């Protein structure tokens, strides 16, 4: 089993994390948050291809 790297609102690492890209610039804001959702399909496509390896 492999942790969630942002398992806050599936974005977010926990709440200073949040206020933290809350507090940026929108146009870091939006890559960071494009970064993530990247970094959160690859984890959610090894959680699937786990459960079907059992
Ligand atoms: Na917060």
């Amino acid at each position: 089993e492999e942790a969630n790297p942002f398992p806050l609102e599936g974005k977010y690492k926990d709440e200073s994390d949040r206020e933290h890209l809350e507090s940026l610039p929108e146009m870091e804001r939006e890559t960071l948050l494009f970064e993530r959702s990247q970094i959160m399909q690859k984890y959610q496509e090894r959680k699937l291809f786990r459960a079907a390896g059992r």
